């Protein structure tokens, strides 16, 4: 409300949003460079999701911790909608594995604990993210691991691209928590060591049956203790999968991670 467009100089598109853009922007009197995420009223009105983005504002502006993207503030005009976040230099973890095909065990764990600890202040809030993916880890200045786009989250319990990174009780469209965030770490472990997620499929139906099966088998190159981690968080039943606590303190995630 106190910002306005008139406040910022705007740069070069970041990325592409499902209900916008993302840019790069200066604002004008303290020269704070940042990104713009810019959404199209009428896109929100006709998915009638203007509920959630107010809750992505809501619940990423109460948000405070090294591995989360800040949300500094919002505003509005007559036909788009404008969050103020805090611009992540390094890009997507997504950009950095198409140029890399995957990561090595230590670049894994280290951005698996990183993700751990961001989300184990958000299980702290009941905050469930539940789009946890490549596109939406974002790296810093020193290329450490932010989790950005709250598009999707919700506070614990609750109902609502790919299937690839969604558990079964999300799929299933049942009711779930915090452990929805527990799946996701999973899916992103197994895709930064191998290059594609466990349940990548040419369609979506293939995705689903493989997803509800929890079918999905490794490449010979994965360790014992990469498999074992993975395994433990993809469990079709959310109760099963480990604490975060447990993450951290996994043989293979102490061992490797930096
Ligand atoms: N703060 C940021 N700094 C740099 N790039 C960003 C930033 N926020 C978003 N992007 C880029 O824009 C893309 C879309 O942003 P995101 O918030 O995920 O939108 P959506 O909810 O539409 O998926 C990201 O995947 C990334 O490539
Ligand atoms: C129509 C309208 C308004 C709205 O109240 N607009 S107004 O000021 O009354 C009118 C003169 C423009 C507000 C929003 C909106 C703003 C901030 C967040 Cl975080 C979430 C939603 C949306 C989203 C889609 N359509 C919206
Ligand atoms: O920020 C957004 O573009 C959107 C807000 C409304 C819900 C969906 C959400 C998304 O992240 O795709
Ligand atoms: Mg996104
Ligand atoms: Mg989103």
């Amino acid at each position: 409300r106190q910002w306005a467009l008139e406040d910022f100089e705007i740069g070069r598109p970041l990325g592409k949003g499902k209900f916008g853009n993302v840019y790069l922007a200066r604002e004008k009197q303290s020269k704070f460079i940042l990104a713009l995420k810019v959404l199209f009223k009428a896109q929100l009105e006709k998915a009638g999701v203007e509920h959630q983005l107010r809750r992505e504002v809501e619940i990423q502006s109460h948000l405070r911790h090294p591995n989360i993207l800040r949300l500094y503030g919002y505003f509005h005009d007559a036909t788009r909608v404008y969050l103020i976040l805090e611009y992540a230099p390094l890009g997507t973890v997504y950009r950095e594995l198409q140029k890399l095909s995957k990561f090595d065990e230590q670049r894994t764990a280290t951005y698996i604990t990183e993700l751990a600890n961001a989300l184990s202040y958000c299980h702290s809030k009941r905050v469930i993210h539940r789009d946890i993916k490549p596109e939406n880890l974002l790296l810093g200045s020193a290329g450490e691991l932010k989790i950005a786009d709250f598009g999707w989250s919700v506070h614990a319990p609750s109902s609502r691209g790919t299937l690839d990174y969604l558990p079964p009780e999300m799929i299933e469209g049942r009711m779930h928590d915090e452990k929805v965030d527990l799946w996701s770490l999973g899916v992103l472990c197994y895709e930064f060591l191998v290059g594609k997620p466990p349940f990548e499929a040419n369609t979506y139906q293939e995705t689903y049956k493989r997803i509800s099966r929890v079918e999905f088998t490794f490449p010979d190159f994965v360790t014992e203790g990469a498999r074992d981690l993975i395994s433990r968080l993809l469990k079709h039943n959310p109760s099963q999968r480990p604490m975060l606590r447990e993450v951290l303190e996994h043989p293979w995630i102490t061992a490797n991670s930096s």
